[PDB]
């Protein structure tokens, strides 16, 4: 349950902080060496606070109080707001962020949908090779809107596919240092999409990995 | 819900550490000042490490993996060990620790029963007025061993009595640091006792509050 899952998420960052602080204090360090330990500590603590924030959001969905406040959205507009916050991360990794859509529009909660799109982009940036593009595609199909986040990379093995949106599920034991993920980013995507009466789907093979949100239209 | 409760509990220590760290890094401070910050941090991280381990302990009970390794115990000796660790805390508050037993013996897991007794003593020390006594009484009643932890102080209102051992249940949205316990100390007491095929009970009125563990004998 949550007790074991959350404790096992935090046990190792806590352990690292003690370990590195204990090491730092065992020897006489310069003033800036000590500041670098603090900044290092702050980075880990910051990830922990993000995990806490994510958990409180997801908790709304349990208790069934995740209630989208919907209006007609221009998805080109909303994706662009998210790209602006990921442009530096993308440039560092050497990846293109690309939007594809032809006047694509949908009723939805923009706060929640930007959160879902952000979590899908954070996921894709973990796995996309340099000199490739992450593509966000939007289109209307059979009176629904499909929004897909597509990335080249190593395929996700079948055993993980139905598990990807589970709370604190991780494909590799990369429950890890300095990487990415609260551990419930994808669970948050699915909860937002289900609250919009939609579904999420993933396909993954040699041609790429595709996370597809289907929303009523 | 479960996740929300845990999120709220761990948030405060994370938030405090982040705040202290940020304050520390906001100005150019001495090598000595930064040492004192990191040492203080070390102390808080140590407390968070106790918190997570308690969570893992309770999760073990939840999964029905709390299996007591029982042997015949001299409870005067075990309570003695616990009093030794709480003596300075009690003295600071001006509270007497008193044990009452007449060759009291019971079959139990000593590490676990000491954990339960410590948690009850922590609880009592939150609420016992200065110049009063906390009494730990051990006796046999109807062929069972009863260990009671008794403290004077403000009665617990009836609505709280059946909730006292619930994880993260708080009688009062109290102070937010340190004297409080983990939020799951009393849940851990109940889990340990139930795993011993015992029960816990509480009575509370103007004459005092009594937490009683009953164990097979």
């Amino acid at each position: 349950g949550a007790m074991a899952d959350i404790a096992h998420e935090i046990r190792t960052p806590i352990t690292n902080l003690i370990t590195q602080t204990e090491i730092a204090l065992s020897q006489s360090r310069s003033q800036k060496e000590l500041e670098d330990v603090l900044y290092s500590n702050l980075e880990e603590l910051t990830r922990m606070a993000k995990m806490v924030s994510d958990m409180l959001f997801l908790a709304q969905a349990d208790n069934n109080q995740l209630i989208p406040e919907k209006k007609m959205l221009n998805l080109a507009d909303e994706v662009g707001k998210v790209f602006d916050f990921f442009e530096a991360l993308a440039e560092d990794r050497g990846v293109e962020l690309r939007f594809v859509g032809d006047k694509c529009q949908v009723a939805g909660d923009p706060l929640m949908l930007r959160r879902a799109l952000s979590n899908l982009l954070s996921n894709a940036l973990r796995y996309t090779p340099p000199s490739e593009a992450i593509v966000v595609r939007c289109q209307t199909v059979n009176h629904q809107v499909q929004v897909s986040v597509e990335n080249p990379g190593t395929p996700i093995a079948p055993e993980h596919l139905p598990r990807l949106f589970d709370r604190f599920y991780r494909v590799a034991p990369s429950r890890q240092r300095k990487g990415e993920g609260s551990g419930i980013g994808l669970a948050i995507v699915k909860s937002i999409v289900v609250a919009h009466k939609g579904t999420v789907a993933v396909t993954s093979d040699a041609r790429g990995t595709r996370f597809v949100i289907t929303l009523p239209a």
